[PDB]
């Protein structure tokens, strides 16, 4: 199924493992049956890390 994310907001990484990201950036989900921080590479940059899960939604 879907596994396009889009950011619903901007967000400013904390740790190094974390991706920094703007609203409408757009993710390939890696890994998201962890916790509620997804892994996932971003369309923009094509860096892997992970993303806080509440912050994406699928593109469809």
């Amino acid at each position: 199924g879907v596994t396009l994310f889009v950011a619903l907001y901007d967000y400013e990484a904390r740790t190094e493992d974390d991706l920094s990201f703007h609203k409408g950036e757009k993710f390939q989900i890696v890994n998201n049956t962890e916790g509620d921080w997804w892994e996932a590479r971003s369309l923009t940059t094509g860096e892997t890390g992970y993303i806080p899960s509440n912050y994406v939604a699928p593109v469809d």
